[PDB]
């Protein structure tokens, strides 16, 4: 993770019974913190609004965090490479649906590539999610990491702010579990956070349904 490392993202979900898929590929810079990605619905029109996938696949891909040289030895992703771990999640947004999510990251070649499989039930039809009624942007937050000894690996909790048109905002409960796929040592850290900022952009030469994702998350509380 000392150089500049190629990604390679796969997502296959259906939210409400709608099927699809989405492709992606892009780089991240663990050294600098920083992940660009430019993700791709495959499948023709994506059911759910772009922002909803970006920790699926964005904060999927979490080696790329930039560890300070004074908490390095809190870094459970990169201590799990290339063997790879396991990420799973269940997004609950308030008042709405729920995404429950299974992810496993791992080196393939030069490559790293996410693989996910993901299931939303009980959307409402005219709510903030299946309706597209979310802006365009990603907001500031902070990830709290804590040890799993009993599963040997770590928890993680988040509480997403997707801004809605109207100015209000859509609340969305991150429950992450990690488990190494790997025999080996992995170190679990103490109470740390990573505060993670995007930005969503496009790409003007894309025609499909698509996203172009930037990542900066660097770690910070000890």
């Amino acid at each position: 993770f000392t150089g500049v490392v190629p990604i390679l993202v796969e997502l296959d979900g259906d939210v409400n019974g709608h099927k699809f898929s989405v492709r992606g590929e892009g780089e991240g810079d663990a050294t600098n913190g920083k992940i660009t990605l430019k993700l791709i619905c495959t499948t023709g029109k994506l059911p759910v609004p772009w922002p909803t996938l970006v920790t699926t696949c964005g904060y999927g891909v979490q080696c790329f965090a930039r560890y300070p040289d004074h908490m390095k030895r809190h870094d459970f992703f990169k201590s799990a490479m290339p063997e790879g771990y396991v990420q799973e999640r269940t997004i609950s947004f308030k008042d709405d649906g729920t995404f429950k999510t299974r992810a496993e990251v791992k080196f393939e070649g030069d490559t790293i590539v996410n693989r996910i499989k993901l299931k939303g039930i009980d959307f409402k039809e005219d709510g903030n999610i299946l309706g597209h009624k979310l802006e365009y942007n990603f907001n500031s937050h902070k990830v709290y990491i804590t040890a799993d000894k009993q599963k040997n690996g770590i928890k993680a909790n988040f509480k997403i702010r997707h801004n809605v048109e109207d100015g209000s905002v859509q609340l969305a409960d991150h429950y992450q579990q990690n488990t190494p796929i790997g025999d080996g040592p992995v170190r679990l850290p103490d109470n740390h956070y990573l505060s993670t900022q995007s930005v969503i952009l496009e790409d003007p030469n894309e025609k499909r349904d698509h996203m172009v994702l930037h990542e900066f998350v660097t770690a910070a509380g000890i």
